[PDB]
Order: C-alpha cells, then sequence, then structure tokens
C-alpha cells in the first residue's frame, strides 16, 4: 500500500539516511511494494539465515550432519557470542550453531559455520547458483558489519534478499524438513523484539532475523501473516543514520505498523 511508502519516506527523514523496503507475496512471488529495491545495503546479521540455508543444503546432500560436534577455542571467539562463549569445553553441534546464529545472532557461531561451508566465497557461490546474482558476503564477523559508505562488500539489495528468502523457505532448493527447520529457527528469534514483532497483532505468525552494524546500520528480513501462517516477506534495511538504536528501531517498527494496517 502507498501509505506504507509514506512511512518509509518519513523514516528516511527522521533518521536522515537511506531506507530500503520491499514487501513480497510469499505465494506468487509478486512484489507488492518497494522503495530503493535495487540499492545496496549492508546485510549484517541477516546473512545468518542464508548461512544456515547453505548449511542445511549440505545436510540434505549428506555432506553435513545436524548432530556433528564442532570444537573451538578461545582464539575463535569474536564480539557478541552469547551462546558460543558458554560451551568452550563442551563444543557445539551444527544444529546448536545454527540455532545460536539465527535465534541469538551469535557471531562466533556464524564464523564456525562459515568455515564448514567454505567461507564467504562459497556462501556467495551458493546464492549465485540459486538465482541471487547480487547478494555477496566477503568478510567474517565482526568485520562484515563495517558498513563503509559505497562499499559493495557484504551487501544485498532489498529485492534480492526478499526473493532469495522466498526461495529458501518455499522453493524446492531445500527438503521439506530443512525448510521447516530454517523457519523454526527464525520464529524462535529472541533478539528482534523492538522491531516488527512489537507492531504485530496477536495470533499472527512471524519468522525473522535482525541485523545491526556500524554507521547506524540496522535491518530485518521476515516472513509473516495472519492466522499463524506466513503469507508475505518483508525486508527493511537502513544505513548512514546518526540516530540512536531506539530511534532506529522505532522507525522500523512504525513501518511495520503501517504494513499491518494496510495489510
Amino acid at each position: 500500500h502507498p501509505e506504507t511508502l509514506v512511512k518509509v519516506k518519513d523514516a528516511e527523514d527522521q533518521l536522515g539516511a537511506r531506507v530500503g523496503y520491499i514487501e513480497l507475496d510469499l505465494n506468487s512471488g509478486k512484489i507488492l511494494e518497494s522503495f530503493r529495491p535495487e540499492e545496496r545495503f549492508p546485510m549484517m546479521s541477516t546473512f545468518k539465515v542464508l548461512l544456515c540455508g547453505a548449511v542445511l543444503s549440505r545436510i540434505d546432500a549428506g555432506q553435513e550432519q545436524l548432530g556433528r560436534r564442532i570444537h573451538y577455542s578461545q582464539n575463535d571467539l569474536v564480539e557478541y557470542s552469547p551462546v558460543t562463549e558458554k560451551h568452550l569445553t563442551d563444543g557445539m553441534t551444527v544444529r546448536e550453531l545454527c540455532s545460536a546464529a539465527i535465534t541469538m545472532s551469535d557471531n562466533t557461531a556464524a564464523n564456525l559455520l562459515l568455515t564448514t561451508i567454505g567461507g564467504p566465497k562459497e556462501l556467495t557461490a551458493f546464492l549465485h547458483n540459486m538465482g541471487d546474482h547480487v547478494t555477496r558476503l566477503d568478510r567474517w564477523e565482526p568485520e562484515l558489519n563495517e558498513a563503509i559508505p559505497n562499499d559493495e562488500r557484504d551487501t544485498t539489495m532489498p529485492v534480492a534478499m526478499a526473493t532469495t528468502l522466498r526461495k529458501l523457505l518455499t522453493g524446492e532448493l531445500l527438503t521439506l524438513a530443512s525448510r521447516q527447520q530454517l523457519i523454526d529457527w527464525m520464529e524462535a528469534d529472541k533478539v528482534a523484539g523492538p522491531l516488527l514483532r512489537s507492531a504485530l497483532p496477536a495470533g499472527w505468525f512471524i519468522a525473522d532475523k535482525s541485523g545491526a552494524g556500524e554507521r547506524g546500520s540496522r535491518g530485518i528480513i521476515a516472513a509473516l501473516g495472519p492466522d499463524g501462517k506466513p503469507s508475505r516477506i518483508v525486508v527493511i534495511y537502513t544505513t548512514g543514520s546518526q540516530a540512536t538504536m531506539d530511534e532506529r528501531d522505532r522507525q522500523i517498527a512504525e513501518i511495520g505498523a503501517s504494513l499491518i494496517k494496510h495489510w
């Protein structure tokens, strides 16, 4: 709805920065609404959904197992690793690593998983081989959150991320069990509360993954809809703002409120 575009424009005014927006129909894949759909924005932690998308693809191929234990040392720990720092001696399975990466946005869990699939270059090759020819991952955590202006590294386009997310969740790329496993992780997301979930009515379904980085970078990708069933993909990115995190989260939440109102 056009009214939602008014809020996105209002958001850019409030934040004094760019805001990429795209509303996609999960079913047909038809683009419902868009704003700066083909401009690049830092992916940040939202790439973790794609990372586990690739990990699950390998699980399906038999090249990887969900229960395989991965051991790491203190040398591997990077900033913001709430789950991995508590299991240095115990280690963690591939299933736990993806849960920690998506649900908790654990940075080290992303790096450990990144090495098992071949790193950034392989994740990009995976996305390319599935139709996404623009989304690219170059660095590791936490460097991929730099958000240097005009830097095309570790970025995506709202439209690319939206369609790529749709293919992973509803396409035939992953097995039914893996597609379902991916969404379960996204639904259990416990760090995106201040965003779209706050503007969500009771009974609605929400599977998401937030992103935060330097230079006011903030974003979120989601699959939501009424009656406990997802029916639409929403992708919101913004970078360049000097606004605080609460002000940034408030604007994104307002976009989500408008999105709901004119559903």
